[PDB]
């Protein structure tokens, strides 16, 4: 078997070679490619990239934050993870016109879309219990009842809610798939930062799969990563060039430390990564 | 230059070889693979598969039917396309607790979601003008004014309208991409009947790209076909393996006979398939 990270590095080679120049919303400033797909096996290994360190604590703590259904960036920052803070800033919110929202109010992002799709969004601290659609539970339930179902889909893209978010999700939807008691997951990521973003988004959905496969009593299969606008920022061309030279270490292993039955009962101390020795930045 | 149809036949060979037994809703009866991707060029050619004849009239009529905001299957059947009739059947409906619902009424399917996303569906006759997000136009608008946008997405998956609709979309969403005056499109297909529905599905979203590009004054680039549950029904295996022995004829071309300002002004008589030489069956 070849390494799973060799797909990610190969995707960088392609963008560096055949990628064309394209700007984002600020004028920057990228080398882009439209349409990619890589498959990462989760079978007795966890696709946490090794040619550079990945913020696993950020990965883990953000997902639980999503699963909680939280939409307040302060509730995440308390755990020492700051990747969402600047979007709930007391000035950036007014930049989008959201002057009425208090500090932290991202609007109807992932956690709200996952647990309460369709619901009318009030504030961060409003209780949306039983309101909307808990498609995360619908996923877990459907897997338990009809594993053959070709509809196990959790969509975070709500066209009604787009003008109310800090920014539209880079992960439109994910779809789950069960065969031979193996749970597999495909993620559709509309936009991907191969340098900074992408490695984080592989761990995040490999983790979710590991969570659901644990609950539904299945064993993790493949994680399919599908990209739309796969781009490399020009100020990363050289650091990525040197990283391509590095050789992938053996993937670590994600292990759950207690039998968890419900999904909202998962805590950051239930997961342990062992054997993770990445390259130095 | 490698022929684009080889990807389709290639996918089939993989599923026949590395595919596993997986059933569907009705106990049948397939060979499944989760996660596929193929790229079909739209540059000076149209990916109408030629190893077997594709029902282009149906491909063309169904899409105009979509743009029409239609959910009545008989509006399409009246055009010589009988592919949604059994789904809008007076019996198929009763087999889904839609005994209160009239025949042809497929529910909040594609045509509704594209033109009126987020609107309270009632029936196939009420007009939902000024209701629901017009995703189809918002796409065209954003392409005209902001081609760098990494958010041009037409999502047809609405977990709220999932009860009310007959068949939940096999085509969850499609994303558009513009660089160097080239419009590209990627479809995320929830499930794919390889030897039956897939060639039809490919031609559908290529045409849509050809339409939108024509409207937006652009030259079509690539159509990326991402698949989730890609499957082959057991009774298609031998007909498909004979089809595997065929060498693909050069793809036809799609000429637009006139000049259309708005997407709604499109008519069947504006298109002309040229150079289509498919194998028989």
């Amino acid at each position: 078997p070849p390494h799973g990270e060799l797909q990610y590095l190969g995707q960088i080679q392609h963008i560096l070679r055949c990628g064309v120049r394209k700007d984002d919303r600020t004028g920057t400033g990228t080398l882009s490619v439209f349409g990619m797909q890589a498959r990462y096996s989760l079978r007795d290994e966890f696709p946490l990239l090794t040619t550079k360190r990945v913020f696993w604590k950020g990965v883990l703590e953000e997902l639980l934050w999503f699963i909680k259904g939280s939409t307040n960036a302060k509730e995440l920052s308390s755990k020492g993870v700051k990747i969402w803070d600047a979007n709930g800033s007391r000035d950036f919110l007014d930049s989008l016109g959201f002057s009425t929202r208090e500090e932290g109010d991202l609007g109807p992002v992932y956690g709200f879309q996952w647990r309460h799709f369709g619901a009318e969004y009030r504030d961060m601290e409003s209780d949306y219990s039983g309101q909307g659609v808990d498609q995360l539970q619908r996923v877990i339930d459907t897997i338990k009842t009809n594993p053959d179902d070709r509809r196990i889909i959790m969509c975070a893209w709500n066209p009604r809610d787009l003008p109310l978010m800090a920014l539209p999700p880079c992960h439109a939807l994910c779809q789950f798939y069960v065969v031979n008691s193996e749970l597999s997951c495909q993620l559709y990521q509309r936009s991907g930062d191969m340098g900074l973003g992408v490695p984080f988004n592989i761990a995040s959905y490999a983790l979710l799969t590991y969570m659901i496969a644990h609950i539904t009593g299945l064993k993790p299969g493949d994680f399919i990563h599908t990209l739309g606008d796969a781009h490399i920022y020009l100020n990363h061309i050289e650091p990525l060039k040197i990283q391509l030279q590095r050789e992938p270490r053996p993937f670590p292993k994600l292990r759950i430390l207690r039998k968890v039955e419900k999904i909202d009962d998962f805590k950051a101390e239930d997961f342990q990564i062992e054997g993770y020795n990445p390259h130095p930045t």
